[PDB]
Formats: structure tokens, C-alpha cells, sequence
């Protein structure tokens, strides 16, 4: 343990909300709020108390999910390359054991319900095992999880709303599929569990459509860069 060390709340905060996402996003009691377009894709909410209404994408992509862990992890400024979402990912600082400060500013919903905002994330990316231990191989899973925090250098731009994630991850597991065809393939089971404090005062009903919307033009853009990156033989 490190004396004189704010290393240590930051690693602190991150194995936190590490540990918060892996524990909602297995909650068993979901409720629907919008399936999607292919099939098996649904966004779903629930209540958890010191969180208040959680929202979570579950979904199939068709490559290994070691791939798309890598890119979460390695190259998560390169993401407004393929998704247009993001209109800005710089990392502030990385501190050890998968743990990094980042900056994100987002787009808007299009409708004009979620306003775009900017972002100061504290993340942790990490192998897990079926019971949310942090493993070094073999994983069951492969977490990137997110909280807001505050860094000095970083403060609330006049121009732009400070959102807020209270408890966030994207979480992937291996599947290997046997295809029509025939052909044994590696796909990846993908959820995202989203949990944000907007700051504005719309009801309820109008934000759940507005976040599962938002989390339905995500995947078609994750399935794109999958699809290139398949085109181009790298999967």
C-alpha cells in the first residue's frame, strides 16, 4: 500500500466500479425496453439501488472476443475512426494493473433528447472468471468498465454539459458457433451496461427510448469495423 498516494484512491475507484458493473450486469431480472433489428439484440433496464435505472445492450458479433477486448483496451482513442458517436477519446493518464483516466466527448441522439456531452472516465479493463475474479488467462469474460471522476486540468467546459457515468462496462464472451455452412467460427456474446446521470429533467419514459436508441446505433457501428476488419483478413 503506497503513502501520499492519489494512485491509489483512482485504482481504488476503478476495482470499485469494476466490481459494481460485473455484479449489475449478471443481475438476474430484466425488464425489455426496445429489441433490436437482428435478432437476439435487446436493450433491457432494471433498478439497483445507488444506481437507479440501469440500461443494458445484449447482442451477437461475429468475431473472437479477445479481438474487440483488444481494441477497447489498446486503442480506444482510434474510436471515432468507425464510430461517429465519438467525436473525441484522448487517454488523460494510465496507472497500472488495466487501469487508465480518459477523455470522451459524444454526440447527441440526432432527435435532440440527449444533448451531445464530454466525459472524464476512470476505467478498468481486465480478464474475469465466472465468479468476477480478475484472471491472468483462460477468462470466462473480458470487462472494460467506466465511472466519471474528477480531474484537475480536465473541468466542465462552458460550452459543452458534463455528463456523468455512475456505473458503466462493456463486457464480452467467447462463443464458438457452428454456421450454417458448417464452419466452426469464433463470435463473442457483447453487452453494455449504461448507467448516467444526464443533469436535465425529461421524464422518464422519453429517456428510455433515447438510451436504447443510442445503444441500437452502436452495435451497427461496432458491426461495421467487425465487418471490415473481416473483409480486410485481419479475423
Amino acid at each position: 500500500q503506497g503513502p501520499h498516494m492519489s494512485i491509489d484512491e483512482y485504482k481504488s475507484q476503478a476495482n470499485e466500479s469494476m466490481a459494481n458493473a460485473w455484479r449489475i450486469i449478471t443481475l438476474p431480472n430484466w425488464t425489455v425496453e426496445k429489441r433490436g433489428t437482428v435478432r437476439g439484440d435487446v436493450v433491457e433496464s432494471r433498478k439497483v439501488e445507488g444506481f437507479g435505472k440501469v440500461y443494458r445492450f445484449t447482442g451477437v458479433v461475429n468475431c473472437p472476443a479477445r479481438f474487440l477486448y483488444e481494441e477497447f483496451k489498446n486503442n480506444l482513442t482510434k474510436l471515432p475512426e468507425w464510430n461517429p458517436t465519438i467525436l473525441k477519446c484522448e487517454i488523460i493518464k494510465e496507472i497500472g494493473d488495466g487501469v487508465d483516466l480518459s477523455y470522451q466527448v459524444t454526440a447527441g441522439g440526432g432527435r435532440g433528447i440527449i444533448t451531445p456531452r464530454d466525459f472524464v472516465i476512470l476505467r478498468r479493463t481486465a480478464l474475469l472468471s465466472r465468479e468476477g475474479r480478475v484472471v491472468d488467462d483462460n477468462p470466462h469474460g473480458y470487462i472494460s468498465s467506466g465511472v466519471s471522476v474528477q480531474v484537475p486540468g480536465y473541468p466542465p467546459l462552458k460550452e459543452m454539459v458534463r455528463g456523468h457515468n455512475k456505473v458503466g462496462c462493456w463486457y464480452l464472451q467467447p462463443r464458438t458457433v457452428q454456421t450454417p455452412g458448417g464452419k466452426i467460427e469464433d463470435q463473442a456474446l457483447f453487452q453494455w451496461l449504461m448507467c448516467c446521470d444526464l443533469k436535465g429533467k425529461i421524464p422518464q419514459f422519453v429517456l428510455d427510448v433515447a438510451f436504447a436508441t443510442v445503444m441500437l446505433d452502436y452495435i451497427v457501428h461496432v458491426r461495421k469495423f467487425v465487418a471490415e476488419a473481416k473483409a480486410r483478413a485481419e479475423i
